[PDB]
């Protein structure tokens, strides 16, 4: 009989991911200004370099100086043959500056479930003195359809992204972008177009499922990294929705996502003018008060508080 | 089985205008107003120094003024503060039968309904009560959502469930301060140019299909820009096409404009009848189908034009 | 478990041709028509009175009729009227082995197919039938929606779900007498102007995520308004973009619009294989992703490519 | 928030059965002792013979007076070609007089679904004035696992029969025998032996399941109707569970049945002067007190009135 | 990917039960052997003397020297006008040495969780420094079909009891009689009669409804209190299915109790041997062994544990 | 649906004999045994300091000795150890084809199962391994015992579900040292006099029912008192009347134990075919009843008589 369960307080406005096959660019992810890390072994990396991805990786944990960033491995699918040696050989032989593996195309919580089983009995047969966290990918019709037990599937589960790229292709999508907007999606009146979002149920069913088990919600790819504007339009809807950050897949996107993933001056102004207000009104006698024309109350200063604690951290 | 859905309760619902517990002077107000339902406020308008006062104030009420014909009901405090178990003991074991439901805020599963009606249950058979209360939800939160159906399906009292955007942003981590409507940061870029979209399309469909599923009334819930008429109306207007009969008004100016677009306009109602003749009409020359200005109509299309027919006959 | 999601049926949906029992003069159009999927009505386009010479009427063209190379569907009533066990056990008695297909409409939950299933499945025995029928439903309730998964994994017969917004809408309770289609009152405000939004979204995306994680192919359904063609085309595409594969047709003139929507256009089909293209090009470089036109594509996109590729190719 | 539903007041200590192939047998049946009558359609009915037997019972039906006997009928499995065409004679060829519908081997709460589907749309196309009510046999690995999702099923379920024959060959127990003592079903104590029940948690189960949903819970044939004594065992322990009644197989089931079925004098007497010595104490403020060196208290009271209720009946 | 949680440390081996209605008997309760003293306001108060009982007992709790007994109330049902007086009034006058509160007649998980919403709610309105445990009784068809779910229902639950008496006139077993051997549940074999467990399933079912949850599972009233060696059966049969105490309705009851649930001195000698035994098995490099004609493993050590564990208690 | 239960795995089960890996002396004395199913244990028969041993004594035991026609299988660590995903690796990445099978301890849920199937099926990919194992699982605790039919539902690999006494009496915190057979302090009091009871007996048929319901052979695991064949006979009887195909020995005395019980004797095979007959008769003259040594014979008698001729049969 208490609210929500609070998610991980650490930031998450930008997961830098780079394949594991090219490791002369780990040093620039590093440097980079992304809170979170996330070094590919699935789909930015061919079958025939998995394998040295893999060592190329595990190398990387032991050997680089990751500052403070979050440092997460993408393994394999459990639908490959890959990902149990994933597992074994990062769990075996990387150093606990590792923090979180992904787990990609999720399809529901015993597919979590089956890697925590092999994961934990790793940690504990080689004594690692850090546990990892996971997050996962909702990037399929299953994951969506399952996403609220996905959420509640571990307890080292942190985040959840969705994957826009796996999802249109498993949806069935006529489509070959990666998120953003839809050519083919609008709404027709009066002879004018009206483009809509083609992605909204799937984005806020992960938002919810995720607040209701103290998850963070993340927003995965978005393809067109020539696209500022494109991007910043995709991270506003997701931003708006819920969702605390945003893949970058290009070192442009890294700024943009902190851009709109920091609430910004004026937002946090607002916020605690409205904090102030309701104190005011509290000494008043007073629940609900009135704010630029409009009301304000008890809810509002939790709404306030959502502002605040992004921009605080 | 083997019949159509559930009927909800063919009261009124078009508008609920809420007041604090603790601004009595409001209550005549309210009462006078052309609002459908009444609610009277323990829970977000009131501060939690006011509870206790609230709480009295709004008893004398339900005692003593005149609600005319109204619906009325009291918003209690949530399952998550110790305040919520004083409102409900206080109301059952003081107010009169003038009392006619208890909204039930913060709802996260079905078990939370259980718990309200068990408490209730109990206090109505020690007391003799002889019109038993309805109960109305606010899903306002991401578990309310996630498990929207179950607690529409979660008790024989439930009558309304709303949807509480303020609360259901906060909790949702939605970066907005604002309570519904149009968010400006919600919109699709095509060539250059911006086009907003419904970032509670959802919450809101999925509301609606939970409570017709279970024959309970969907309702829209807060406003927060009363001096916003037009975006009012419009997050109005989603809704009733949505399938929401009705919306809460936070100030007196919204009554007027709930009771205007979620009573259907005479052109809705005529072109409804010309459809329901047309099908007659159909039927009595051995069709099912047939063509009205340009486009089908069938049996289905009966069932479509009742919807409008009914909410206007009410 | 530990494979990808299981394949859907591999034969043609672009369209499914609908028409009244009631009006055997249509039959042989139906027949010569360009539509993937044939649907003869027992259902909301035939009047009660007529339901019983429809479904003769069908019988005859099942066992009479050259169909070519068309899935041959029927609509059964619903399992909430005393037709539908009729229309079962004659068609499953009476029909030859020309019958591919059976269209329950109304489905709430998992056991409305079960039972026809049972129904059926016990017929085909007693009767030897060679060609056991595949179905299809009609998601068009609020129920519907809210238990569109367990309905999606209900059958081993069960190759497609549509989605029915005439029936849907009702059951919703949705302000609407037209069918489909943008909603004038569904729009958002923003600075004094409308843009309109997608008030169909969730159902139908729902509906392509329970089907796709099932192995099931989803439709979209009627569209009201045959006078307005390029209102056809936009519905069309948004299902098409949303992952449902055909729409029904109930006029001639829609069957162009539906295979022209649900057939990639060739710039489409062109871009997919220049992706793929260049996929295998990175592959040879050692690389999982590189650039297309100032995009990212990596492994996921021969997928996407895949999918544009693979209907294009049917 | 009330004590569990109540089940349906009518008798059922006996439900005789007859195959529908032996029509000589209904007059019989007719005039026996039995509370419901089970005419045969399934498993004493051989294949070739179900079709006429179906026309038989329709006959029986319209054309013999049942006086104030229950009437029932046992279709065949939803995995056979001949209960669709049970259930399409029946409702269209019988009138009135047939009460109820039994389905065997009933493995879901689905598999009851799907009759009452058909039953009621035949129900409303010819008119029926009585809508019949259905029983069930749980004699199933399935249907035991399934239990109580089958006795929540349908709002036309009235009772749920044990079938000891199916269950054992579908359990794949040792035997051929139908219900009883298990000779090989023993434990060995310092050389003695000493007989279990092998039927416990089924026959407990059925009743939990049925008393949840207010349903009656029936125990289901006893082979060896050369044995008074062991149908005698078998009932006690059935009544003593909570099992309302027993089928017979054979005429001199009937009066066993009934004998066992019915509470005894002595029964009902200790019933009532529990019930008196409660009253006595409630006048005295007392919520206990003790009868025969027994504690006794508010539930005593609910426990003696099913005693009564049955003796009642 | 642990153990099954550990229930309660504290010994439960027997609860005594008095009626609220008769204070006189307090003081020599709180004097008694029991490990749990459980004060009434149910099924052994009349429904005109329930107001006084509750007054009774908050009194009690305030007032007497309850050492170091488990101090429990057990409330009216969900299904009665008292319930909620009951629980209020407890929470808002009791002091803090109340330690637990019995719900009975628990029929879901749900039921709990009311309970636990209003307890909560008053406990954080008060202040009360001591959180109250719960414990259930599990005497209903709807409660052993739920069993379960029961046993999950609440961080606080620590206890769930069989309670014979309302289990039997919820399922309708024909008996006025509290838990023991039923007559009427025998099996006949070459004419001789073998008396078996009517309960078996209820008691075993709960006992793996607890330990999966981490709840302890205890036996219910035996209403014979002039019956010394019935007494021992029931409580020996509950002992070994794994329940880890039993009521007492009767003083006598008390010392039985304490008997039957502390493992006798040659259990405990017998668990030590196996224990040091397979110690020795382990340094000869064995994780099998011989102990008295019979084998012993790595499973037998969990086994002797469980006997020493409740003898060290 | 619409058809009689799974049939299972139609290989003999009778006896599964175990030894510990950390003795491999015991290997040949296995193999040349007369039970149909051998288990090298990795598990609770093999001290912690010893359990990376027995895994290579295991693994080339699997791959050097001739097990003949005997159905091959490894007991490995449980999940909630260290030792598990070691031993599923080395044993798939190093064991040759003849491995038929691993046990899985201590399952609590269907997810344990899964967990297991994940990881092997990963493996038998990546090492192309032309055999995929089967698996088989021991239910020995309450959360088990609690959840025995998800977990009999769990995997397509799945064949067998055993009973774990001596573990089951562990978690349940019976209060016993033994292995299986009757409890002392279980019995009923009457007149003075003790009759002993079934304290299995719920776990027992519920493990039969969960496993006949989809598919599983029911197995009943170790009885520890090698010592006592009455016992023994006694147990092992219980079980095959319950519906267990088999059962464990810990010791090779057990194993002609087993066989003797769990193959029907000649008398029983008699009376099945002698049931068989008269029902064949009866269906002769037109009766699916009759009469058998004064007792009725049925239609579901057939099947009865089947499950005793199978069982002798195999
Ligand atoms: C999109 C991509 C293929 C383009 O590669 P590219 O053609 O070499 O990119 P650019 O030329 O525009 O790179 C600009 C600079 O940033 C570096 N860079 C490229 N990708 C980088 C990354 N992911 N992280 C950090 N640095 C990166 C380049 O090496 C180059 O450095 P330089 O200035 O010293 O020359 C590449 O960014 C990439 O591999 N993307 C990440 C793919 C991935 O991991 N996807 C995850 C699944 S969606
Ligand atoms: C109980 C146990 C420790 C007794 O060992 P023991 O003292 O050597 O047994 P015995 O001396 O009576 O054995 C008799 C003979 O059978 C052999 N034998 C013992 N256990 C055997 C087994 N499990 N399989 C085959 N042969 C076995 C012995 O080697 C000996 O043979 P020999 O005549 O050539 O000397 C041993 O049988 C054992 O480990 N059992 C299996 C334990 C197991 O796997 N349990 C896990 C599941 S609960
Ligand atoms: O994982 C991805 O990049 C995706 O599918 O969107
Ligand atoms: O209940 C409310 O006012 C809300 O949070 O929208
Ligand atoms: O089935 C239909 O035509 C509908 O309701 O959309
Ligand atoms: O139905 C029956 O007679 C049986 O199988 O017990
Ligand atoms: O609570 C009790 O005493 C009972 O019903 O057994
Ligand atoms: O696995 C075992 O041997 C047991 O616990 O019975
Ligand atoms: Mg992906
Ligand atoms: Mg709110
Ligand atoms: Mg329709
Ligand atoms: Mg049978
Ligand atoms: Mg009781
Ligand atoms: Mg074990």
């Amino acid at each position: 009989f208490r609210l929500q369960p609070a998610p991980p307080a650490r930031p998450n406005r930008c997961q830098l991911f780079g394949p594991g096959s090219r490791p002369a660019l780990f040093e620039k992810m590093a440097a980079s200004a992304a809170d979170v890390i996330n070094l590919d072994l699935e789909d930015s990396v061919a079958p025939d370099d998995k394998a040295q991805a893999r060592a190329n990786i595990i190398e990387a944990i032991n050997g680089l100086d990751w500052g403070r960033k979050y440092l997460s491995v993408r393994i394999n699918g459990l639908d490959t043959p890959f990902w149990y040696r994933d597992v074994v050989d990062l769990l075996e032989q990387a150093g606990d500056r590792l923090d979180q593996i992904m787990i990609p195309k999720v399809g529901c919580a015993a597919d979590v479930y089956a890697v925590d089983a092999l994961v934990t009995a790793i940690e504990r047969a080689k004594g690692r003195t850090k546990p990892l966290s996971f997050e996962v990918i909702i990037e399929s019709a299953a994951g969506i359809a399952h996403v609220e037990e996905i959420a509640a599937s571990s307890p080292r589960l942190q985040a959840m992204s969705l994957g826009a790229a796996d999802f249109a292709a498993s949806m069935g999508m006529q489509t070959t972008g990666i998120g953003g907007t839809q050519e083919n999606y609008y709404m027709l009146h009066d002879g004018q177009k009206h483009w809509s979002d083609p992605w909204h149920w799937a984005q806020a069913a992960i938002v919810a499922a995720c607040r209701t088990h103290g998850i963070l919600p993340v927003d995965g790819p978005f393809g067109d990294f020539s696209d500022d504007e494109g991007f910043r339009a995709q991270a506003r809807r997701s931003a708006t929705l819920g969702m605390v950050g945003k893949w970058a897949i290009h070192p442009k996107q890294v700024a943009l996502a902190n851009e709109v993933f920091t609430p910004s001056e004026t937002a946090v102004t607002e916020a605690r003018e409205i904090l102030a207000a309701m104190d005011a009104a509290k000494a008043r006698g007073e629940g609900a008060t009135v704010y630029k024309g409009r009301l304000v109350d008890i809810a509002s200063i939790k709404q306030a508080e959502v502002i605040v604690r992004q921009a605080e951290m």
